[PDB]
């Protein structure tokens, strides 16, 4: 169970390095295509953790497949990203910053990305 912190600038800091680290796990454990499920407002940041997955995915060549349950009553997002073979991701995305769950059978890294 390993736990890592990073300090971002601001919230598009944030949404970016947390993208490219989570695809990073993914990409370890041999993930070449995820569900994705998104929790939050219908909104400019909403939009923004879409295309910053989006692109993030596609420089490493792995597809996914995204559906937006939007809730107006939501003041933070939370992704759930879905691999085979059990991996599962949690981001929680805030004002404070973005905390993200990377879950493996036998490896659980927390990304926590501050400010």
């Amino acid at each position: 169970e390993i736990k890592e912190t990073f300090e971002v600038d601001d919230l598009d800091e944030a949404l970016r390095l947390s993208a490219e680290k989570i695809i990073e796990e993914m990409k370890k454990w041999g993930v070449t295509e995820f569900d994705l499920k998104f929790y939050g407002k219908d909104d400019e940041l909403a939009k923004k953790a879409k295309e910053v997955i989006e692109e993030a995915a596609k420089k490493a060549g792995v597809k996914v497949k995204s559906e937006f349950l939007y809730d107006e009553n939501k003041d933070k997002i939370t992704l759930e990203l879905t691999g085979p073979n059990g991996v599962k991701v949690t981001s929680e995305i805030s004002k404070d910053g973005i905390k993200s769950t990377v879950e493996r059978p036998d490896r659980k890294v927390t990304l926590t990305f501050k400010l």
